[PDB]
């Protein structure tokens, strides 16, 4: 089923987040959205915030249908640290390690993720066509 495939795709991604990315030492700065009361200027500087809790929420909503779309948000965590903290900040070195262990684990699971991604896309295109042929009956 496409639902079955979406669940498996999302579970693989969630496991990368919880078992690999969140396990990077000293990764606490990236586990949750920045609290505006704690860092009042954060949202004046960072226009497109992202963090590992938000990624997990997006996974639970099946937002990510591709490896690329998942990695778009993973990379925002790193890019926002470069912007807010600087490219040589220890915060950014930590974010870089989060991104790198993500890549490493996506590589490990690329065959299964690619197959799920393709089959989800095929199924979605077929359901779209059938929905459209139906609406015109
Ligand atoms: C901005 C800074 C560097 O760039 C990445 C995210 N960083 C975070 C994140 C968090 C959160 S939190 C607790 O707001 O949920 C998301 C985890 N807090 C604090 C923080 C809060 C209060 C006093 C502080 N003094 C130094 C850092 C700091 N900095």
């Amino acid at each position: 089923s496409m639902d079955d495939d979406q669940v498996a795709f999302s579970f693989i991604l969630d496991n990368i987040v919880t078992q690999k990315m969140m396990a990077v030492p000293d990764s606490w700065p990236f586990h949750h959205p920045v609290n505006k009361k704690f860092v009042p200027d954060y949202y004046k500087v960072i226009v497109n915030p992202m963090d590992l809790e938000t990624i997990r929420k997006n996974i639970s909503k099946h937002k990510y249908q591709s490896r690329e779309s998942f990695l778009d948000d993973v990379n925002l965590i790193l890019a926002n640290s470069v912007k807010y903290n600087g490219p040589e900040s220890q915060y950014t070195k930590t974010a870089q390690e989060i991104v790198n262990v993500c890549y490493q684990t996506l590589t490990e699971y690329d065959e299964h993720l690619t197959q799920l991604e393709k089959d989800i896309c095929t199924a979605k295109e077929a359901a779209l066509e059938e929905a459209e042929l139906e609406s015109l009956d």
